[PDB]
Formats: C-alpha cells, sequence, structure tokens
C-alpha cells in the first residue's frame, strides 16, 4: 500500500506529485508552469482537444491567462520535453487545435 499519484498515457508514465516523466525507461523531471496543463491533459485528455476546450479545462491562470496560454504551454513544454525527448506529445492541428497523444513505436509512413 502506497500513497502517491501515478498517471499513464498510452505508453508513457508520468507522476504529478513528483512531476516526473518516464518514457522508454528514461526518467525526466519537468518543473515548468505549463507542465500542469499538459500533464493533466495527458491523463485527462489523452487525445484530440480544442484550444478553447483545454483552456477552460485547466484554466489555472487568472483572467490574464488569455487564449494564447495554450500555444505557450505547448511550445514551452514541447521544447522542455519533445526537444530533450526528441518525441511528440501535442500535435497542433488546424481542425480542433491540439491533440495529446504519446506514441511509443515511433513508426511513421
Amino acid at each position: 500500500g502506497s500513497g502517491s499519484n501515478v498517471i499513464e498515457i498510452g505508453d508513457l508514465t508520468i507522476s504529478p506529485d513528483e512531476e516526473k516523466i518516464i518514457y522508454k525507461g528514461r526518467e525526466v523531471e519537468v518543473k515548468g508552469k505549463p507542465f500542469e496543463v499538459l500533464t493533466h491533459l495527458a491523463r485527462h485528455r489523452d487525445q484530440i482537444v480544442s484550444k478553447e476546450q483545454l483552456l477552460d479545462a485547466i484554466w489555472e491562470e487568472p483572467e490574464m491567462v488569455t487564449p494564447n496560454v495554450i500555444e505557450v504551454a505547448i511550445n514551452q513544454i514541447r521544447q522542455k520535453m519533445d526537444k530533450p525527448l526528441g518525441i511528440s506529445t501535442v500535435e497542433t492541428v488546424r481542425r480542433r487545435g491540439y491533440r495529446f497523444c504519446y506514441p511509443k513505436p515511433a513508426c511513421e509512413e
């Protein structure tokens, strides 16, 4: 019996309590601001989400959050994760907005 938080998305395991990320056996600790919106959406959205949907989904920041907070969280996080992990987390689509889907096999066309 252990008392901690542990969430997994597809093939990735990340913990909010310890704000740590585990991918392919690789552990990476992220202490960013957007890390919350991304993480939460990674275990709550784990799929295609809309810019507005996500904004209202977390809406952690005050009225000064602005709708741009989404793009800022994705860019910052991507560079603080997708960069060091050379992987893809959130895919910006002109359809809905942003889709959170952590791959694994990394098999492209």
